[PDB]
């Protein structure tokens, strides 16, 4: 038992670790900036090395995924994964908006048009590290690109390549067999990335716990991660189960167990998109979900899933306005929290989603940015849970879309 | 008959409907320069794709196109392209400098450099998205790149790696297969792209007859005007028909009609490169031409020919420079022409090429750049008569050189 | 024999005719600054197209060379191969520091951590243009990406990827029949550039001589260039036959001399990389050395040996700080010595490394960067007999590493 699944108990350990190191180091000694800076670099090293493995697994796996299904076939599954999708986020944005409403812990149009441009992009090279955004100017539009993968316009890209090439039959066979060996091949270089994983992580919860320095912002922001992690227990222990029992009639809390690997994976790295084979595994020999189905619904929930979003980054903006003793109308309210939910769609699948989202969504909205430091400091734990709250979504999407599409997988199977 | 064709139809309705709605909003309606903008939106959409597309489907089709021939017959095929290109240039270039000459409608040493340089790129990946240029400053020379794909350097290492390719046998079959499957699955997403086609075009003319504000511009620009459509009229009813029928003793008339999709889609799209596929098909099904001499020819076409640009260019450059009233000798006009035609080769790929490649030639000449506005109003429909110019060009080039090569195409053939 | 290595004594007759071209023209012609740099363009030209075919020549070989070993007998010819380099570096380095303090011819914490940066990319398409690089700010670390491809980490993944997809079996081989073909494909495009490669190199001898202006340089540099001569003659002649002779039982100037054309070839062209054809068929047929040991070492070492930056950039280094008249202790002479060995790692690769390595070695160090052009006017020659040191330092190991595996190498031929 030990040695099968030496990986999770020394994550574990290297957790329990490195916050007692933490804790201890701040109490006991003095340490300045630099010194901090040169204590997390295990942690640094091992957030590159995820960040570097995060674009061909994703691009490779969402093609093999989208080529592995029949051509007649493949619509009905989208538009069922599509309607899950919208109605959870929908109801996650209602309920962060009543929750910010209700405990008050305190231009759009370009954000939004931004979004469609990024959908596709002038330059396919170009996206895989910059992304496009406009702004005013004395009143004319002016656009440059910037640091930042497009992560969106490559998903659209690898839809439309995949569903192309699994219609062209014996002529696309190659690329769909490239396609294939290269995910396999990305697989394991995610599962040799694993071994170095833990102690990236004891150092990286150990500096995480060193930063904080006053110790009031957790007085002052006590109500805000209060909000916070509230929405996230609500989603994720009474409407995901209730809507899985709803549509499949079977005990939704025993297909949660049967993911506990994966959720404890996605709580300790904070990422979606390279906890995706621990997904993979527990969800076809635990659930015995059909591998058809979870290989195309997964890769499209670890890079679209914004039910996490809306429930924390929306939350932050709606405090943030509030600090500034803005009044806000029921209408205003909406807006902003549309446009936060909007703004970020990749945050998931970035191990630190918060550093760089929470500055875009701030600028986005057109508020203060000199107040974002104030919710950094809780953004490494609540981002955690949101990372174990979208793994726990994706999953429970998959089993309600193998449940539905019962005729079109035996159909699939007498044509083979 | 409707169904067959439903796309070049609905093409010209939108067509005629956008004239008519820009006509209607800029008489009877009072819109500010942000709303102008706004409404111009699906446009920039649909140019955002096209310019996706490019890439990939030139750098695939390029190299299936070396590749298919044979190693000891390409020669001779690539000389007679060239030698054809050679020739309809020339002719392009004293047709454009006898009629601005006659209608008078009003350092180069870097720029000839830089396209040897841009020729041979540092870096394959940058030649993607960036650009080399160099210019004098106290004399020494500097360097730096900027944004812009690089297609020269880009077409010319496709042409050595489908030599090459082709050469080594069995060893390169597999990367044979794979671009050959490439290019497939690129000309299928340039298909799905031609049914979103229409509604942009219908926005993108409607928001081009919107912008023009003093309608002085074209009293002004009228004599610029005849003198550009002039050289193009009679480049595509005089000199390639009559050099088509010299080498081919058929009826340049029925071999133009033959492609009479092919040159609505150019003069709608105002693309060379994503006109390809259709193309293609005319070339190989109404006018009988070989698969082999026509999947070769077309692409180096496609970005190499600069009949349209010596007429378009050339014209608007000498027009600046007559303006400002400044004194050119015969020598001056010729140094002017040249630089023009050969600073610009990958305009007929480039949706609306003038509109970057203006400020370029003005650059590169040495002319005031503030006057690039005046002429920039009817850009989009000089361009678009340019695009039908060129993809006729390339369609009776691909026509001559199949007559040429008749012992070549059946000793070809013996050997398979 | 005169048609079967025309290149090479062409190649040579090209250096004699630059020498004496330079020369003339500097003795009997007055050039100004832009004719001098208009005299050289060739061979700009040249060594874009060198630098243009680095890239997938490496990645590719690289890629092959791991994959074509057995799983299980990879380890042990890796750590031998880390092992000889690491001895020789060593002993390169102490004999560049006791020759530098005998003949005297006059911080490092983040320059040491950005190795290890750059080991692991953030993104892998960024990192085939660009490089991480961080400072000091009032202190906290800023860190930025600027232009220069970053190929350490290319190595790495390249290293990894063929580890990975050598043990997958039959899903791998398409990934590995790909990349052999590519591989292939790259080394006749190389092949190919050495027909151009006189050409050029005429010309780029004769403005070398040619941007001397004072002569005074030689008067002082001197010592300097003695230092550095006598370090790479007493490497070349004296330790590595004297390891080759101790570790494999025969002649070492037989080994040395069945390599001639490989050592001319690096010491005219001036880079490791693009010699690899060259070594490669130098070390199989004339040494009679296995093919899977040679194509395995020879990448490796081309890319990182590093037996040659620690005579020639170290010395230069203290050169510099000893110019200052400087006090440095035993303990800070050999602080830079390894500093400016261990900054630049892939000197040997590239065609000019001097230029640009000069100056990062001497940010690094932290020492005035305005000292350099005294020492850039003299690395066209030292960089060139470095590059052969370092393609001799090669052969001798790829030698040794087939001596040593005996076992590995007759085992791995009774599976097959
Ligand atoms: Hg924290
Ligand atoms: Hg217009
Ligand atoms: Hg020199
Ligand atoms: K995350
Ligand atoms: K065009
Ligand atoms: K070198």
């Amino acid at each position: 038992f030990l040695k099968n699944n030496w990986v999770l108990l020394s994550t574990v350990a290297a957790v329990v670790l490195g916050i007692t190191t933490g804790v201890l180091v701040r109490e006991h000694s003095n340490l300045s900036t630099l010194e901090k800076f040169y204590f997390a670099f295990p942690g640094e090293i091992l957030m590159r090395m995820l960040k570097l493995i995060i674009l061909p697994l994703i691009i490779s796996s969402m093609i093999t995924g989208v080529a592995a299904l029949d051509s007649n076939v493949s619509g009905k599954i989208g538009l069922r994964a599509v309607v899950y999708y919208f109605a959870t986020t929908l109801i996650a944005v209602i309920l962060g908006i009543v929750l910010v409403v209700s405990i008050k812990p305190g231009s759009t149009v370009d954000a939004m048009l931004d979004l469609i441009r990024n959908m596709f992009p002038e330059n396919l090279v170009q996206a895989a590290f910059q992304q496009y955004k406009t702004k005013r100017e004395e009143y004319k539009i002016v656009g440059m690109y910037s640091d930042g993968i497009n992560v969106l316009g490559l998903i659209v890209f690898a839809l439309v390549f995949g569903l192309v090439i699994g219609k062209m039959g014996e002529k696309g066979q190659i690329l769909v067999d490239f396609f294939n060996a290269l995910s396999d091949a990305t697989m394991k270089i995610v599962q040799i990335i694993m071994w170095y994983m833990p102690l990236g992580i004891l150092f990286l919860i150990a500096g995480c716990i060193i930063e904080v320095e006053d110790w009031e912002i957790f007085r002052k922001l006590g109500l805000y991660m209060a909000t916070v992690l509230t929405g996230l227990a609500i989603h994720s222990i009474v409407i995901l189960p209730l809507i899985y029992f709803i549509v499949v009639r079977k005990n939704p809390f025993r297909f949660a167990m049967g993911m506990a690997q994966a959720l404890l994976t996605a709580l300790m790295i904070s990422s979606s998109s390279a906890t995706l084979p621990v997904t993979f595994r527990c969800a076809e020999e635990n659930n015995q979900v059909d591998k058809r189905i979870t290989r195309f619904v997964l890769p499209v929930g670890a890079t679209i899933n914004m039910d996490g979003t809306a429930l924390y980054e929306a939350v932050a903006a709606v405090f943030i306005a509030q600090l500034n003793d803005l009044d806000l109308g029921i209408g205003q309210i909406i807006t902003i929290s549309i446009t936060a939910t909007s703004a970020s769609i990749g945050a998931a699948g970035v191990p630190q989603a918060g550093l760089v989202t929470m500055v875009i969504v701030l600028s986005a909205v057109g508020l203060p940015a000199e107040d974002v430091t104030l919710i950094i400091a809780v953004d490494c734990l609540l981002d955690r849970f949101r990372t174990m709250v979208n793994v726990l979504g994706d999953a429970f999407g998959t089993g309600i879309v193998e449940k539905l599409s019962k005729k079109e997988l035996e159909q699939m199977d007498v044509s083979s």
